[PDB]
């Protein structure tokens, strides 16, 4: 990977729908596990808690559409 296309907040978007797996708008370690175990690639509690404090910006263990969008875009 060098450099992904990101094509404006649009597509994160629906990145965010994949990835918030309960449709409550907010991403939990649960769904982040199972999102990337669904990519492929099988991710323990230790490393998805990592990617959980991660991308959350306000620091409440659960990542909703503005803290998904400044990670994923800068990233
Ligand atoms: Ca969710
Ligand atoms: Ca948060």
């Amino acid at each position: 990977s060098l450099m992904k296309d990101t094509d404006s907040e649009e597509e994160i978007r629906e990145a965010f729908r994949v990835f918030d797996k309960d449709g409550n708008g907010y991403i939990s370690a649960a769904e982040l596990r199972h999102v990337m175990t669904n990519l492929g690639e099988k991710l323990t509690d230790e490393e998805v808690d990592e990617m959980i404090r991660e991308a959350d910006i306000d620091g409440d263990g659960q990542v909703n559409y503005e803290e998904f969008v400044q990670h994923m875009t800068a990233k």
